[PDB]
């Protein structure tokens, strides 16, 4: 299952102290993202595997170029001015990089994706097709796990020689070059250098092209990117668990047979996963008692956002997975150009600079973010409804006075605003391709554009699953409370008919009465008589009047009302603000509300509780953003398979 | 490799005879493509039938009984809280209802009678309900080309179009119905005239006809079959543009692609270097940057040099695009699941069409991407500065003042491409809560599908322009060579003549094989035009070599021979060659095609037919399948 | 009489508002509102409109205390109208509490143009807000006093809008910027002001949230570098019509008359005035006499076409202004009180509309403007379209080891084809929102901030373009210097070797003819093309004048321009590093050569391009740029 393939991930990415480069040895994109996120992590070059493969390429490269080969790039011009020859070898090579260093500061990449182009560079020339001399990767080595890095301006790549060309500049000591020292330092490049024992690098033959001449970039925001969006994949799939619960779903839609008769992977593996999450629930048993009260007046089938989940997920779950593969791919190639082939002498002139592979899967994962995003609303906006929810106040208020509470209106009203600008975010970047550099790249990818893009794209989501963690963690409180609230009516009712000494088809009526009737709809003011409590009582009582026909019994009914109402509220009341100062015990969801409540320490949101919605969803935010959140995930998910 | 696969879809497309429909044997995109375009493909459903028997049979009795079941015994989406014993009114009650859309246009019979074939395939793996005999009838109209008209627009994926077919399934009178392709009648009329009678709905049998993915699949699945075919197309003749531009066919050499190894980008070269092995262009192309080498480019621009990288996302995603959409054709796409062994009717979502709305966007932003590239080669095409000798807009001439070439054509080549990239923005994301707030998710299947089936139309258009402005290009090649070849052998003869010194001799020949001729065709001795500007420089260089009257005399003798006899021998070559390198190419076929079977011929102003009427041609062939003939011509013998 | 005063009008005043007057009858305009978001000595002027606002603060208090219902004031918010209260006060907190519901993952220029919104919003008197609370804002305007504000959450802008209430209310999770420096809890940031936390009446929190303040502000700041930005491309048109040799008949007043869309008519009217008298027009014409036969007889579309293109550009740019400015002057509020008439009115004035379909709009008129440039800067870069400059603007002479502005080339299509991409609509994704009580809504400040994204990347390519056009002024300048001497050299050479009248005639013709920059790199090499028309010239003497002594002359004539040739243009060349001075975009060539001290770009100027560009684009983003621009159209009209 995907969801094995997932857990692999975020393991790896938690557990890994190295990363091995080595030219055999795959890096896979929880590998990259922890380099960028986990600065204990160190890069180890290894040479006994590499070094001789990198120092035979290199000197083919330099005697070649001194002896006259025509090589593009090396002992001619670049890209359209190709035609032109020179044996001005280091020259050729300097005037590359300045020339490119060409980017603007507006008001910059950040440091995270440029150490991972850093350490997809040094990757790409492990496999010994790029001319670098050995000690240039020992320098990317070195950088790397001192926390040097310089300062690059955002844009200016159709993919990533701009970008590439300051990881150059500050290995040849440009002074216009700032680099970062950690978090609080920065210095112009050859102080930089000075700082961890380096010194400025003099670029030999081709070595100025190897260094710009790839797809790292745009690779290393792709593989950040792709190991988010395993991670919050999961995560929606498995909330979706979550939802149901609170919602008083149906688990049916997970059946294996309506899947194994649909039988896209996708499909068969997201509901595989939530009939397990869901079996012998305890939530699912109050659903169940629910649906059998009342029975003909209520849905038989759930509104799509749970029930059509599986299908829904079935190509965002393949698009992820797929997109996974093919960065990956580019992780561990040799994106440079010409491709040395020194075993046959020949300099092969190609373009595996060209970013397309990137590109367009980008493309194809923020469609499918956005996919993730429309689910999220669309559970979102029925939870917020009580025509939708099954009982659930309306904004998920407890009031309950509710004219001094609107619950969760702000975050919904949010969530609208995070969906829409997410469905336009996933617009394509790759239909936008304009003839580029002299007419020279005619076609190009925007593959660092538009992983740029689906980064944006998953900020937003994130915000996304932070409210509706949030809002299902507030419903497990009102679905809690709620369970207590109608056991308090029940045994005021029943208590209250023996007091009064009603017959037993009168207790009976009124006792279904007070289980029958959402206790959310009258929490406000119990005992009003236009509420639905008394509306019922009064009804049963009238028949129960009929059935029987009587001044006693009037006498009786009267004073039934009358201890109702100096009774009820009081012990409604008592019940609602002990809960304040249990099913989710043996729910698989318990260690995320453990997570949110205790762990974050928040609490059901009301007038009494003065954190802002903002306080709350922020903690949770946090937590998905900086890893934390996977912790409850493992443990919600250990025994799957 | 894909294009081995690719092969296989074609030869399964050109030979199925029978489509076999019985609940176990799969169904493939070539299958439906088969079965929309060609008559003669006639629907085997295969009795599966005990199966599809017990189903109807459990359906009935359970519902005559009082079971819960959506749909059946219950109300429709949102209103699903409603019960009633009314079986059948129920089912036709929800037949008017879905009957609502208008005519504007509408769903072509090849989509409708894909739809009749893959609602029939759902039936057969026995989870729906519906009679046997109902099945059966819908086999009988497919095989005798009755179709309801259908509207165009009203599914979010497919109610409303499916509810036509019921509807002619029960004879209403207001369905009108097609039999081939002129006769329309009423629903009643069209089932006497095949022999059927209208039908009574039973039990969920209005519900199972309606709540499927048939239309959105049937589109992507002709979709799918023509992205196949385009795509290999398009890979195959980026050989040929590295033929007629003279590129370096170094670009796919295989240790290239075994560093970036994304299985499109391997596959793509793969085929590339076995079109261009022992290439006779690649020979002139050799010769070409032997020639004045360090004045001429050391490698080709990236719409040929950058093709299998580019290529390898629209490789991949065609395919795995085509896995998914076969999945969806071969499952119980229906609501509720009858799990009759287990005395059951499972409530879930199968109807709901998001794998086939998502790759539908995903596939035309890759056919946005082939688009490109073939724009991207075009334009090299068709610019003297790039396309290493041949003419500007490929006009032949020699009086370009009157001869635009091809200019035409590639003023439209960018109308297709900008269309085509406005084309490729997702459906997927303009997803709407629907049906009181049921349906707030759902996957707008058909309208991405009819999009790209959109955009595949206009790619069609490029890749006719496209192999017509190739065949073009290898005629000018041709006719290049032999222009050369006549102009050498002009100047050695009157060198000699002349009684020229052989340090004279040497350097006007080399001005002969230099100079493109294409840049002086138009007047060969005007003293402007680059040939005489290269033999006047050479001479003034001869003169200081050998520093002389004699000399002279005889170089000027040499202008006026060359002034009376060259034009006359270019100009006969050109009028035979009006009236052979591309007989060693793997691109024979093609170039044959074009020129032989479909009768064209080298464009100028000498030849009255128009570019519409040269492109019409190769646009039909490609339109109607014609094109995979010269397709696997080409190909035979790859990967044995 | 033309946009382009109204343009100009607007600069002046961002330059010299002192102070904006808030008043309920003086309009603010986008001048307005930058320049206090970018000039901190501007200070807000809130002219006590008071008895408007007391009257109608006292009519609502007084109704809610006797029970008037009244939406969001005696009954709940949105979906929850149905359920009245009488808990006043606590109706109005508990609607703040709810709102505060961004999360950190908006800029203070921002935030401040935005309160400044709230508070015109205010003065027209239909609010219910109290008079204090106004002098308040006014107060925290003018001490640079504003709270930190979440991105996203608005659908147009209770949510960001919630955040200034917060802070009026002193809440302590609510964090205030005071200056750049220092960011304290709401609760310090009154207090250091000497204000004291407000403890909301009827209405008040409704009517600082329920406004469209927000969209409005980055609107404004959009809509105001909108204008200056199209004036400028407008403008640098004709600077580049006279770089790349173009024929100014395309600016011909008579074409745009008999198809007489204004945006094209006033565009071409100022390109028409910039390029009369030009001396790099006289430099064109020169060009095109020489060889006519053989060059083109019209320019390509980025030049020739650039009025009919500026046309719906123009139009929309102008056209947005108008409708953010009535945005900027109404009362987007709800319910809207007619005091005078004892009614509380029932509307939607807090829907952003008008200005969230504008800003998709402006952001496809923005991209129109980006491809221009990108198509204009291609041309310049390629020889085969450039008339005699060389490929990627390269000074040389040894092109080997310059590129020129290969790299500032390979960035423009970047930002070109971003540009494109941020261009699609947002107004087409409108979600129903808010249990469905907002079934329709603007996502206004989304779609202005995703038009000031734009904006940001139309900066860099403009700051690039111009760059590129100093550096072909150079070239052109040179060019004509070294043509020159080219002349000088084979007219003396000729006498000297004495060589007959026609002879030199036919040689000077060559030296006056060929591209100088086609044989710079190597100017005796005889494989270039000086030396090949020189070639084919002697040949022709030779001919004509049929003799060993001529040919020895002749063969002296080619030696001897080894003696000299390269050395005096090797020479005039080291020396250039009075066409421009008689240019009326002489400011923009002094400004970026002078005041930003900056020169021609070549291998022995080590500043790289980057350094540069940065220097031209951070004089666009302060608006320093506008001092040329200004001096440049001194006189227009
Ligand atoms: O084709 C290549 O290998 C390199 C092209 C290029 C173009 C511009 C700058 C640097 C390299
Ligand atoms: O869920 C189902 O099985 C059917 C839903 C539906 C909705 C509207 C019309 C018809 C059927
Ligand atoms: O005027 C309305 O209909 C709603 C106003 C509002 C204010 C805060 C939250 C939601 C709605």
């Amino acid at each position: 299952s995907h969801v094995k393939d997932i857990l692999g991930l975020i393991n790896a990415f938690n557990e890994v102290k190295k990363i091995t480069v080595d030219g055999t040895t795959p890096i896979t994109v929880a590998h990259v993202a922890a380099l960028a996120r986990r600065h204990d992590v160190k890069v180890a070059l290894e040479a006994e595997q590499c070094r001789a493969r990198v120092e035979t390429c290199s000197s083919w490269v330099q005697r070649k170029a001194e002896d006259g080969a025509d090589i593009a790039g090396v002992t001619t011009g670049f890209g359209a001015c190709s035609s032109r020859r020179t044996n001005r070898l280091s020259e050729l090579q300097e005037s590359l990089i300045r020339c490119l260093l060409a980017g603007v500061f507006t008001k910059e990449l950040p440091a995270t994706a440029t150490r991972s182009a850093m350490l997809l560079r040094l990757n790409s020339f492990t496999y010994g097709c790029s001319g670098i001399r050995w000690e240039v990767m020992e320098a990317l080595e070195k950088l790397l796990n001192s926390n040097v890095s310089p300062k690059v301006p955002l844009r200016g790549s159709v993919s990533d020689l701009i970008p590439l060309a300051y990881i150059a500049g500050l290995l040849i000591g440009k002074p216009s070059v700032i680099a970062r020292i950690g978090d609080d330092v920065e210095v112009p490049a050859p102080e930089a250098l000075s700082r961890v024992g380096l010194r400025p690098f003099k670029l030999q033959a081709k070595e100025g092209l190897a260094l710009v001449n790839g797809t790292s970039f745009a690779t290393a925001v792709a593989s950040t990117v792709m190991y988010d969006a395993n991670v919050l994949l999961l995560l929606v799939e498995t909330l979706c668990g979550m939802f149901c619960e609170v919602i008083f779903g149906r688990e049916e839609f997970a059946h294996p047979l309506i899947h194994k008769v649909k039988p896209h992977p996708g499909q068969i593996e997201s509901a595989e996963l939530l009939e397990w999450l869901l079996r012998s629930s305890p939530f699912q048993e109050l659903s169940r008692e629910y649906y059998s009260i009342d029975k003909l007046k209520k849905p038989k089938q759930d509104r799509y956002a749970l029930r059509s989940s599986p299908q829904w997920l079935a190509p965002l779950v393949q698009t992820i997975r797929d997109a996974t593969t093919t960065v990956e791919t580019e992780v561990n190639s040799a994106n440079d150009n010409p491709i040395i082939d020194h075993a046959n002498d020949r300099a092969l002139h190609g373009a595996n600079f060209q970013g397309s592979a990137v590109g367009f899967y980008m493309d194809y994962v923020r469609i499918a973010v956005a996919g993730l995003g429309k689910l999220l609303f669309a559970q979102f906006t029925e939870l917020m409804i009580e025509y939708y929810s099954n009982g659930l106040p309306g904004n998920l208020s407890l009031g309950p006075d509710l004219s001094v509470d609107y619950g969760l209106k702000g975050l919904d009203i949010a969530m609208a605003a995070y969906s829409s600008e997410l469905q336009y975010l996933a617009n394509p970047v790759t239909t936008h391709v304009h003839s580029a550099e002299q007419h020279n790249q005619d076609i190009n990818s925007l593959a660092l554009i538009s992983a740029r893009k689906t980064e944006e794209a998953l900020d937003i989501l994130k915000l996304m699953i932070a409210s509706h963690l949030t809002a299902m963690c507030q419903a497990v409180d009102l679905r809690q409370l709620e369970e207590a609230l109608v056991k308090v009516v029940e045994n005021v009712v029943s208590t209250l008919a023996d007091e009064c000494g009603l017959p037993n088809d009168t207790k009976a009526r009124l006792l279904y009465v007070a289980k029958a009737v959402p206790v959310y709809t009258y929490l406000e003011s119990p005992c009003d008589p236009t509420l639905p409590l008394l509306l019922g009582l009064k009804q049963s009582c009238f028949d129960t009047i009929l059935a029987l026909h009587t001044d006693t019994l009037v006498d009786r009914l009267a004073e039934f009302e009358k201890r109702l109402s100096d009774r009820l509220e009081n012990e409604m009341t008592a019940v609602r603000v002990l809960y304040e100062k249990v099913r989710i015990q043996g729910s698989k969801f318990l260690p995320f509300y453990r997570f949110v409540r205790e762990e974050l320490d928040t609490g059901v949101m009301s007038a009494r509780r003065e954190q802002t919605p903002q306080e709350d969803v922020q903690k949770v935010f946090d937590a998905i953003a900086d890893g934390r959140i996977t912790v409850p995930l493992l443990h919600c998910l250990q025994g799957f398979l």
